[PDB]
């Protein structure tokens, strides 16, 4: 669903939304639900609903977007942290299916992004047959 | 501390760590302390502390490995969810100084990457100054 997908209401211009910024790829505005002031998104233009879609020239200028994007919710002296959040698929919280990165500005214990890091055992051998698969499916892109 | 930067130590090869794909400003492997199985980190070569500091050239090259490293992530039918995090600051729970794109598959409601989403209300006057400051931040890079 493109047809019911917002971002793409909002690139084709169906949704009105003030732009952050817009490359030949991608695009930025404020979040209308953020987690903490400041909270923006970049998405692609493409409809891709998950990040492994998008296209790899889409992916460089996605990723220079980002960057520039940063800077601006780093603030004038760079001192605000934040969290840069990109979800794929609904059990991973991803609500609307069209890639979005939220930038998300932690000014506060008590605000922005809130994150559960508990981590678990992996084996030497688990963690050499991921690192195979993963190369050799990264070598023929 | 590029000194005291662990992957600094992996990029020019003091600690041991398998590779899964390396490009000329970027670098990817599995995360040894994972919040599931398979999950790994993409980060540029060069020492950026914060994605704000992170140079165009780079941001470009991380973006597409990122967006590779995503497909290997899904896995071979595609199916398999995931969030994609990075981290800026340590109030933003960033440990190592250095940029770190986590990739984290999310096999389960109990495993991978759990978060916190309650949103505040933003004022239309508020969002617009920040649209401003921003999109005037990003125009001038
Ligand atoms: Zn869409
Ligand atoms: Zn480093």
């Amino acid at each position: 669903m493109a047809a019911n997908c917002i971002f793409c209401k909002i690139i084709k211009g169906d949704i009105p939304c003030a732009k952050v910024a817009e490359t030949s790829k991608a695009l930025a505005f404020m979040d209308i639900n953020p987690l903490s002031r400041g909270h923006m998104l970049v998405i692609p233009k493409e409809h891709a609903s998950c990040l492994h879609e998008l296209g790899m020239e889409d992916a460089a200028d996605v990723g220079v977007l980002l960057a520039k994007a940063s800077r601006a919710v780093a603030g004038p002296d760079g001192s605000m942290q934040y969290n840069v959040l990109q979800n794929n698929g609904s059990l991973a919280h991803q609500e609307v299916p069209h890639v979005h990165f939220h930038i998300i500005p932690k000014t506060d214990e008590k605000t922005g992004l809130k994150i559960g890091w508990d981590t678990v055992k992996v084996a030497s051998d688990e963690l050499a047959e991921d690192a195979k698969r993963y190369s050799e499916a990264i070598a023929k892109i």
